[PDB]
């Protein structure tokens, strides 16, 4: 669960 939110976080700033 949580680990979702770190595989997508190094895109979050392109968005």
């Amino acid at each position: 669960v949580a680990a979702a939110v770190g595989l997508a976080a190094p895109q979050x700033p392109a968005f």
